[PDB]
RNA sequence: UUGUAAUAUU
């Protein structure tokens, strides 16, 4: 099947091999596993020159190595360290064929390449192709990386239909294990008037988002980067429902965010919530500090409360001490407070 | 010795 140059170089026949004596059998060494780290490692120390010689070779099966399990690397190693006309010829070689490159599993990674080191022009050349498929790329496992490079990498008003595409979908998107890694780009990249709906309709959900698995991580990220306001509807909506969902899996990682990340006033009055509330025959505190997630809320509010709240807090869980040590999960509130102690 | 993130390529 090999060259004999090819099963001869597999077989350390030769050990001061360059560059220059496979010409001719460039295509064949990228597409081989040894073959191709050969070709990467030395046009690392290429010149110019010699690089070229290698290029002249890629480019015409150039899609052929974009696709290839190892070949794809040489092809990136072009738009790390190549000309800009070598790297121009390339994207014209990908010109076309962007959806389906990003839908692979060797291509999407050419294209991620390709996005963060070509010319702006070239990237909303490249971009316009996924226009109509933003859900099924954001879904797929390679594909939502592509978009995730996109956000990145290229201007943010090439990339309205992103915006357009996630209209209605939020809520879907912010649940799927991929949708919420692009969400949460969005939130990082995308215009003031591009995350603005998307906002609204994370403000829709954010009961049930802070509930999901993945959507929990949507809702943390705007209590951690996003504008004050975005962060006081948030704490509003958790508050009043403090109880239940910090026993939730999920939903208690937000409680203790909201904590973290609420105005001085906000998390003292969250703090409040859970001090005043009854949960039928004893308080809420107590049902938390025997919970196996709120445990961790009761003493997240321990070490965040202004050290006046803290005290009452403290002595308010004094009460019931003699009997947290029997239930496993009360050692831990214990443990915290003789810490203050 | 208490609780959640993407099996993303040589």
């Amino acid at each position: 099947g090999r060259s004999r140059l090819l099963e001869d170089f597999r077989n350390n026949r030769y050990p001061n091999l360059q560059l220059r004596e496979i010409a001719g059998h460039i295509m064949e060494f990228s597409q081989d596993q040894h073959g191709s780290r050969f070709i990467q490692l030395k046009l690392e120390r290429a010149t110019p020159a010699e690089r070229q010689l290698v290029f002249n070779e890629i480019l015409q099966a150039a899609y052929q190595l974009m696709v290839d399990v190892f070949g794809n690397y040489v092809i990136q190693k072009f738009f790390e360290f190549g000309s800009l006309e070598q790297k121009l010829a390339l994207a014209e070689r990908i010109r076309g064929h962007v959806l389906s490159l990003a839908l692979q599993m060797y291509g999407c990674r050419v294209i991620q390449k390709a996005l963060e080191f070509i010319p702006s022009d070239q990237q909303n050349e490249m971009v316009r192709e996924l226009d109509g498929h933003v859900l099924k790329c954001v879904k797929d496992q390679n594909g939502n990386h592509v978009v995730q490079k996109c956000i990145e990498c290229v201007q943010p008003q090439s990339l309205q239909f992103i915006i357009d595409a996630f209209k209605g979908q939020v809520f879907a998107l912010s649940t799927h294990p991929y949708g919420c890694r692009v969400i949460q780009r969005i939130l990082e990249h995308c215009l003031p008037d591009q995350t603005l709906p998307i906002l609204e309709e994370l403000h829709q959900h954010t009961e049930q988002l802070v509930q999901d698995q993945y959507g929990n991580y949507v809702i943390q990220h705007v209590l951690e980067h996003g504008r004050p306001e975005d962060k006081s509807k948030i704490v509003a909506e958790i508050r009043g429902n403090v109880l239940v969902l910090s026993q939730h899996k999920f939903a208690s990682n937000v409680v203790e965010k909201c904590v973290t990340h609420a105005s001085r006033t906000e998390r003292a009055v969250l703090i409040d919530e859970v001090c005043t509330m009854n949960d039928g025959p004893h308080s809420a505190l107590y049902t938390m500090m025997k919970d196996q997630y709120a445990n961790y809320v009761v003493q997240k509010m321990i070490d965040v409360a202004e050290p006046g709240q803290r005290k009452i807090v403290m002595h308010k869980i004094r009460p019931h001490i003699a009997t947290l040590r029997k239930y496993t999960y009360g050692k831990h509130i214990l443990a915290k407070l003789e810490k203050y102690y």
